[PDB]
């Protein structure tokens, strides 16, 4: 398979399509199969977002050892310190991604490390490994492109995650601030009865058993609904369905 053929595969298979969430496991398999390598996609903090081995090796002993090994966190955390592309790293190098014990099976291994950059910040690391062969200039071009694509998908993922967490934290703080002292106490009792974050509430009956008025319960939920912390729905002449939408709300509430 020629350089231009490999490029077509990666353009067609890695392209972001509307309606699809990025699956880093499947990204690693595409890279592994196109470039004939073992692939490890590592977040900036060292989490293995996705991996795939080149299972087309002749030696079942090598395959089984790679299948059995879990990349240590000590290694993945070192990758952040690699600031530029390091290619054709040998087995004696501390940056090798291959197992350290059986030096003779991996004596000819090469590791290549690509920093994944996005918006002027480190987003993660792409690590490629080969048991017997070198990374030539065509291989490095394909590796860099893969790293570029992954960075764009992480960047979109992180952008939306930071915005969501901020939206949730603002909603919780505004909900908690808008609650009176009695309304706060009622919410604590409400979720003490529901035994969780979701369930059916019979306000009148629960108000009776806790020594609180139905009006206080109703107003407290109304403020949480207005803040977007929960959703509420009456289920008939009695009963209200309650679901917390901000997971960290109750934890933050008790801190108030």
């Amino acid at each position: 398979m020629s350089l231009l053929s490999k490029t077509r595969e990666l353009n067609t298979l890695l392209q972001k399509h509307k309606g699809i969430a990025v699956d880093f496991k499947d990204v690693a398999q595409t890279i592994s199969s196109v470039t004939v390598t073992n692939v490890f996609i590592v977040s900036r903090r060292g989490k293995i977002l996705g991996s795939s081995l080149n299972e087309l090796l002749k030696s079942q002993r090598i395959i089984q050892m790679l299948e059995e090994r879990h990349i240590p966190s000590e290694y993945t955390e070192r990758l952040m310190e690699v600031k530029q592309t390091e290619s054709n790293i040998d087995i004696d190098n501390v940056l090798t991604v291959f197992p350290p014990e059986n030096r003779e099976l991996f004596i000819d291994s090469r590791t290549t490390i690509f920093p994944i950059l996005g918006g002027g910040e480190r987003l993660g690391t792409l690590v490629l490994g080969r048991v017997h062969d070198d990374f030539n200039e065509n291989d490095l071009v394909l590796g860099e492109y893969a790293a570029t694509v992954i960075g764009m998908e992480i960047l979109r993922e992180k952008h939306s995650e930071v915005e969501k967490e901020a939206r949730d934290k603002a909603a919780i703080t505004m909900a908690i601030n808008s609650l009176s002292y009695s309304e706060k106490e009622a919410i604590e009792h409400i979720f003490e009865e529901l035994g969780g974050t979701e369930g059916l509430l019979i306000a009148s009956k629960v108000a009776d058993r806790v020594g609180i008025t139905r009006s206080v319960i109703v107003n407290a939920l109304r403020k949480l609904e207005s803040a977007g912390v929960i959703e509420s729905r009456s289920l008939g002449m009695k009963g209200t369905f309650i679901k917390v939408k901000k997971e960290k709300f109750l934890d933050e509430l008790e801190k108030s």
